[PDB]
């Protein structure tokens, strides 16, 4: 149908905004620690500590699957890595620093790409 067509045209452009949100907040990464999963092989416990692990290559796969429907899906996903973080590791330590900061600079684009979803349709 038409309608499935418009759809189709509104997931893809939401997929557009959703990849430039998603570069603006790595960058605010760049140690690259929220880059990759939690390595299991070198963090064998992480499942018994976090339930839902996340990161930023994880994100670009469901990204690029058009996987998410809204821009509230997308934050869900960019807290988890935050959340986890600050979870399993103490406020002493390099992770939990790099999750604040990407945190508190993240809020500004995401602060921006709620107007713009939201303004667009």
């Amino acid at each position: 149908s038409m309608e499935q067509v418009a759809m189709e045209l509104r997931l893809t452009e939401l997929t557009r905004l959703l990849r430039s949100v998603l570069d603006q907040l790595q960058d605010k990464d760049p140690a690259r620690i929220f880059a990759q999963p939690v390595s299991l092989k070198e963090v064998p416990d992480y499942l018994d500590h976090i339930k839902h692990p996340m990161d930023f290559a994880t994100m670009r796969k469901r990204l690029e699957a058009q996987g998410y429907k809204n821009l509230h899906e997308f934050e869900e996903d960019f807290d988890l890595i935050i959340d986890n973080c600050m979870k399993y590791n103490a406020r002493d330590t390099v992770f939990y620093r790099a999750a604040v900061r990407l945190r508190d600079q993240g809020g500004v684009v995401l602060r921006q790409a709620r107007r713009e979803v939201d303004s667009i349709g």
